[PDB]
């Protein structure tokens, strides 16, 4: 794949659209695009495993893992390909993304196409919470919105 | 794949769940699953080349056909890769979709996933109806609702 999009929706206030290019088979992912309805700071932003929305974002499952690793942040080597990071809002509860990420892909292995994405209530602590939790989804808490990763023009 | 999942919505009463299930890469993928909200009889049932909603339905674009040919019912050898045809809904509203089909793929040139599946308004006359709008949607009408095909568990 090229081009990928993302809409972000809720029971809440979040909603966003987020943008996925990856120019060629191998390598880095660029991410980009916009969610508002946030409270200023850091929040959670995740690949969930499966791209099922039967039950809100609850059915997405657990973060995107198929190397078996433990939570991080997208830049440690021990990461679930999922990981993401932060994304931060604004005073005005909006978050511009920008993120190049070369763990996850768009082809191969690691393609996270019908998958999806998550925004989380609070800060990813990137595997340094000193808890179960935080090897698993970095304490972000509740998901407030959430779309299936699915193929652009 | 052998297990994905749609969650169909849109801006009126339309709503379900449809589920795709494939065993060999080959290989034939059964589909089924509930439609509510339906006026009683024939609704066209696509898949639309693009997973992308930021615009409803229509942002889904055309159907999936990367062969390049003109619209058909799923069993013409002259159809696109999205066309599954009509379902039909009862007069309680409510489609139970059963099919099986081998020309869309969980995987390869006609996968599916990250693509979008739609209801549509109308039958779908399978290219049947005369004029250049059958050769193209099957004259099924407008969007009624729509989901990005994800991954199931
Ligand atoms: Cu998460
Ligand atoms: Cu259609
Ligand atoms: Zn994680
Ligand atoms: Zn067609």
């Amino acid at each position: 794949a090229t081009k990928v999009v993302c809409v972000l929706k809720g029971d809440g206030p979040v909603q966003g659209i987020i943008n996925f290019e990856q120019k060629e088979s191998n390598g880095p992912v660029k991410v980009w695009g916009s969610i508002k309805g946030l409270t200023e700071g850091l929040h959670g932003f995740h690949v969930h495993e499966f791209g099922d929305n039967t039950a809100g974002c609850t059915s997405a499952g657990p973060h995107f893992n198929p190397l078996s690793r433990k939570h991080g942040g997208p830049k440690d080597e021990e990461r679930h390909v999922g990981d993401l990071g932060n994304v931060t809002a604004d005073k005005d509860g909006v978050a511009d993304v920008s993120i190049e990420d070369s763990v996850i892909s768009l082809s191969g292995d690691h393609c996270i196409i019908g998958r999806t994405l998550v925004v989380h209530e609070k800060a990813d602590d990137l595997g340094k919470g000193g808890n179960e939790e935080s090897t698993k989804t970095g304490n972000a808490g509740s998901r407030l919105a959430c779309g299936v990763i699915g193929i652009a023009q």
